[PDB]
């Protein structure tokens, strides 16, 4: 019935992938119970840092990447959900189910990657475990892993970046190309598709 209809939670930032050292590592900034509360209220008073966020809904965890002042992630992860912020829930600024892309205004304190202009096919995929994986660009939206990995390794990383050697955002990871449970390639949303969206 209509009087007791439930709301869907906000996406919640629960950690980050630190890329600002000589070492990449994941940091958690909020645990599960805290995440649940924040998802319902939408009020997240934590201080955000960096380019790559670890984000959660009540049922899934994945990544989000800031580019040009926008925090971007995958639709199949975020749906049309708001994101928790210091002032309450923030509505998506961009939503495109066909591209599997959503975005919100980037959090105060985050930093954005610059969209890539270098034309390079030597790419680097950043996973939720802070692995930095070399990927050879193969097309507009595809790249090959130099070393194939079981998918289990890539699961939870949709929304993360593909970076060029200069650390320029090239795209947002979206899907794994798989055979017999082995990812041999990745599908991504090119940074150029985000700029058309913007
Ligand atoms: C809303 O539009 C949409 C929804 N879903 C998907 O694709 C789904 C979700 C991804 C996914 O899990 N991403 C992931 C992911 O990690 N998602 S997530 O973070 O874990 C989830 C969001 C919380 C990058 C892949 C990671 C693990 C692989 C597990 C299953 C792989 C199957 C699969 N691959 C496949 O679809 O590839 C084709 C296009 C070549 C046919 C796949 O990766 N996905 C299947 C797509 C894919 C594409 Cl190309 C375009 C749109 C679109
Ligand atoms: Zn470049």
């Amino acid at each position: 019935h209509m009087a007791s209809m439930k709301k869907k939670g906000s996406v919640v930032i629960v950690g980050r992938i630190n890329l600002s050292g000589d070492t990449a590592y994941a940091q958690q900034t909020r645990g599960e119970e805290g995440c649940q509360e924040t998802s319902q209220t939408g009020r997240d008073k934590n201080q955000v840092e960096g380019e790559v966020q670890i984000v959660s809904t009540a049922t899934q965890t994945f990544l989000a990447t800031s580019i040009n002042g926008v925090l971007w992630t995958v639709y199949h992860g975020a749906g049309t959900r708001t994101i928790a912020s210091p002032k309450g829930p923030v509505t998506q600024m961009y939503t495109n189910v066909d591209k599997d892309l959503v975005g919100w205004q980037a959090p105060q304190g985050s930093r954005s990657l610059t969209p890539c202009t270098c034309g390079s096919s030597d790419l680097y995929l950043v996973t939720r475990h802070a692995d930095v994986i070399p990927v050879r660009r193969r097309g507009d939206s595809r790249g090959s892993l130099l070393s194939p990995r079981p998918i289990s390794y890539l699961k939870g990383s949709a929304g993360g970046p593909l970076l060029c050697p200069a650390g320029h955002a090239v795209g947002i990871f979206r899907a794994a190309v798989c055979t017999r449970g082995v990812a041999k390639a990745v599908d991504f949303i090119p940074v150029e598709s985000l700029e058309t969206t913007m």
